[PDB]
């Protein structure tokens, strides 16, 4: 239902087939989506983190996007793109961002962290959040993906 790809392009035309490789000074390009019945329902990137461990409890001083604000300086967001399923009764939305690698660890094996948070796309919704927008932001219905980077 929760979706992370990595690119190698800003056309996200052409995923990674497993384990995206990256060296210091390169582009990533992440997109994100959900899968879901529901058209109220939006969400938007919450979190983003690099880290060398699969956990997130330790999260990390590696910060990308933070409460939906974008942290480090290198990021770009990109159009999103919500794409209809005719006969199933779908729709999945997506989202889209890049940035500038750089390598801090002490590994070469890494974790890009992203959490989703679900919110309502239309106003008036005690139920959940209503929506906001990226740097609109900068001014539990919380999802957590990860996806694997190998540095060279």
């Amino acid at each position: 239902t929760f979706n992370m790809e990595l690119y190698n392009t800003d056309l996200f035309l052409v995923p990674s087939p497993g384990v995206f490789s990256v060296a210091e000074n390169e582009h990533v390009y992440v997109e994100v989506s959900v899968t879901k019945a529901d058209q109220d329902l939006g969400f938007a990137i919450q979190t983003c983190f690099i880290s060398p461990y699969s956990n997130p409890d330790r999260m990390s001083d590696y910060t990308i996007i933070e409460n939906i604000c974008p942290k480090d300086d290198s990021v770009k967001f990109y159009s999103s793109k919500r794409v209809h399923f005719p006969i199933p009764h779908a729709e999945v939305d997506k989202k889209r961002f890049s940035f500038v690698f750089k390598s801090v660890f002490n590994t070469s094996l890494l974790f890009l962290h992203c959490e989703l948070t679900l919110c309502s796309r239309n106003k008036g919704s005690q139920k959940l959040p209503k929506c906001v927008t990226p740097d609109d932001a900068c001014t539990t219905f919380t999802k957590p993906l990860a996806v694997v980077l190998q540095v060279d």
